C-alpha cells in the first residue's frame, strides 16, 4: 500500500503558509465525504478497496458518500464503525471506520495508504503531510512532542492524540477525518487522523490529530471481522 501510482510533487509552498496544491492522484486515498446532497464536510483515508478510516466528530453516517478520486467513485456506506473510546467531551481516540457498500476500484488516482504498527514510534520533527480541501491542497508539517503539543493545547492531549504543524505553515487545510501521513520503508502511512486546529488558523500554532498507532489494533481487530 502506500505506493501511489502518480506521485506527490511537494514543494516549498508545503512548508509555508496555507501551503499548496497537489498533483492529482497525489494523495490517492483522500476521500471527501459528502452528505446526502453533495455537500462535503469531512473527507478521510482509504487503506483498502473497502474501508475508510475518518474521524468520529465527522459523525458520519450510512448515507454519506465516499467520494474517491467523472473519473470518480462515489462509494456509498454500508456500515460505520465508530469506536467506544470515542469521547466527544474530549474528542479522543477519534476514530471511525467505514465499510463501503461496494468496493473501491483501485486505479492510479485511488489507492490505499498503509497502517502503522503499534510499537512503531513517530518522531517529533518528523515531516508529514496534510492533504485537504479545508482544489485539494497539500501542506507539510512536523509532528511534535505531546508535551510540546501539551503546551500548545492545554489539557486536551491524551494518550492517543498526537500533534502536528505549527512551523510557519498551517494546520487547517486539513479538513476532519483527514489524513496526516509519514514514511516507512517508504510507504506513506496514516499517523494522525485530523481532529482539529487553530481557529485564527495560526501558522504559529500546531495542529492536532488522532493517533493511529494507538488505535491500529482496534482497526486491526475491528477489521478482522466486519
Amino acid at each position: 500500500c502506500g505506493v501511489p501510482a502518480i506521485q506527490p510533487v511537494l514543494s516549498g509552498l508545503s512548508r509555508i503558509v496555507n501551503g499548496e496544491e497537489a498533483v492529482p492522484g497525489s494523495w490517492p486515498w483522500q476521500v471527501s465525504l459528502q452528505d446526502k446532497t453533495g455537500f462535503h464536510f469531512c473527507g478521510g483515508s482509504l487503506i483498502n478497496e473497502n474501508w475508510v478510516v475518518t474521524a468520529a466528530h465527522c459523525g458520519v453516517t450510512t448515507s454519506d458518500v465516499v467520494v474517491a478520486g467523472e473519473k470518480i467513485q462515489k462509494l456509498k456506506i454500508a456500515k460505520v464503525f465508530k469506536n467506544s473510546k470515542y469521547n466527544s467531551l474530549t474528542i479522543n481516540n477519534d476514530i471511525t471506520l467505514l465499510k463501503l457498500s461496494t468496493a473501491a476500484s483501485f486505479s492510479q488516482t485511488v489507492s490505499a495508504v498503509c497502517l502503522p504498527s503499534a510499537s512503531d514510534d513517530f518522531a517529533a520533527g518528523t515531516t508529514c503531510v496534510t492533504t485537504g480541501w479545508g482544489r485539494l491542497q497539500q501542506a507539510s508539517l512536523p509532528l511534535l512532542s505531546n508535551t510540546n503539543c501539551k503546551k500548545y493545547w492545554g489539557t486536551k492531549i491524551k494518550d492517543a492524540m498526537i500533534c502536528a504543524g505549527a512551523s510557519g505553515v498551517s494546520s487547517c487545510m486539513g479538513d476532519s477525518g483527514g489524513p496526516l501521513v509519514c514514511k516507512k520503508n517508504g510507504a506513506w502511512t496514516l499517523v494522525g487522523i485530523v481532529s482539529w486546529g487553530s481557529s485564527t488558523c495560526s501558522t504559529s500554532t500546531p495542529g492536532v490529530y488522532a493517533r493511529v498507532t494507538a488505535l491500529v489494533n482496534w482497526v486491526q481487530q475491528t477489521l478482522a471481522a466486519n
